[PDB]
């Protein structure tokens, strides 16, 4: 079986914002997790991406947030904490201040991503399902 390409170079799905409420972790959760990486590599950020359809006007589907490893994805050049609306940062205890140039981006056409799994007892906002 083979399902539908995921165009977005994310390494995970993404986390649908189904509330008013926007994605935001305590300090020390959110990292999604990935068993071919070391405690150093636990660090990152969530974008908000949202598609647009038209309706007769060009409204909003559920907004979508995507993880990104430090120093890589669409902000890439942001350093760890910079403010930037749609852009939340997570890590998880002893992870390094590093760009994750060996992990990288996904290749949408020939990678599936992996589906996006949190530690249990991991607090989302409402409108937010591990699953």
């Amino acid at each position: 079986p083979q399902g539908l390409p995921n165009n977005t170079a994310s390494w995970f799905t993404a986390l649908t914002q189904h509330g008013k409420e926007d994605l935001k972790f305590p300090r020390g959760q959110g990292v999604p997790i990935n068993t071919n990486s070391s405690p150093d590599d636990q660090i990152g950020y969530y974008r908000r991406a949202t598609r647009r359809i038209r309706g007769g006007k060009m409204k909003d589907l559920s907004p979508r947030w995507y993880f990104y490893y430090l120093g890589t994805g669409p902000e890439a050049g942001l350093p760890y904490g910079a403010n930037k609306d749609g852009i939340i940062w997570v890590a998880t205890e002893g992870a390094l201040n590093t760009p994750k140039d060996h992990i990288g981006t996904r290749n949408s056409a020939n990678n599936a991503a992996i589906v996006l799994q949190l530690p249990q007892g991991t607090t989302l906002p409402k409108g937010f399902y591990a699953e």
